[PDB]
């Protein structure tokens, strides 16, 4: 559904809308990767990051948190000229701080997935949208999660960005009622 996919026609973006965005994601490492890539979105089109995903994977150990968490200024120095990623130093540093935060969460709570999913009581919040104009960009839960993640050292993940992540990972289902890609919830 065109309306649901923000009126974007580029089929690389539509692929993301159709096969990733809003589909419940329960795997800890996959959640981390999606969150990390979401943090790179700011001030750019999502298509920009999508086309660079494989480059980010090569830059960041396939977003494996134990490996990313150990990266240093020395790695970031190198990555500032690594081809086909966005060379915004604070964005790149943020991915490392996020990986460190993930490890701290898993130390305290066991599972990064269980930590995040707890914010919606273990099942997707169906926002029951019918029109694209129904959509909000932030809420109280995303704001609290943003704050809570900040306490474990996560960076570049403000309330609006976290809200976007919740929708992307399917913790929130923001697909329109008549979108072919709207997931079934039981
Ligand atoms: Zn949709």
């Amino acid at each position: 559904m065109n309306e649901c996919a923000f009126g974007t026609k580029d089929p690389v973006y539509l692929n993301y809308h159709d096969h990733v965005w809003g589909q419940p994601l329960y795997d800890s490492k996959a959640l981390f990767k999606l969150l990390a890539l979401e943090s790179q979105h700011a001030g750019l089109s999502w298509l920009t990051i999508l086309k660079k995903k494989e480059a980010y994977e090569e830059a960041f150990y396939d977003f494996e948190p134990e490996k990313v968490a150990q990266m240093t200024a020395q790695d970031i120095d190198r990555l500032m000229t690594f081809p086909n990623i966005v060379h915004h130093r604070k964005k790149l540093e943020a991915i490392v701080n996020q990986a460190q935060g993930y490890l701290k969460i898993e130390q305290a709570y066991g599972s990064f997935s269980k930590f995040l999913w707890s914010y919606v009581n273990g099942k997707p919040k169906d926002l029951q949208y019918e029109h694209a104009s129904d959509r909000i960009t932030v809420d109280d839960t995303a704001t609290q999660l943003s704050k809570d993640l900040k306490q474990y050292g996560f960076k570049f993940l403000g309330p609006v960005t976290v809200f976007s992540f919740l929708e992307a990972a399917g913790l929130y289902d923001a697909h329109l009622k008549d979108c072919p890609s709207k997931p079934k919830h039981n």
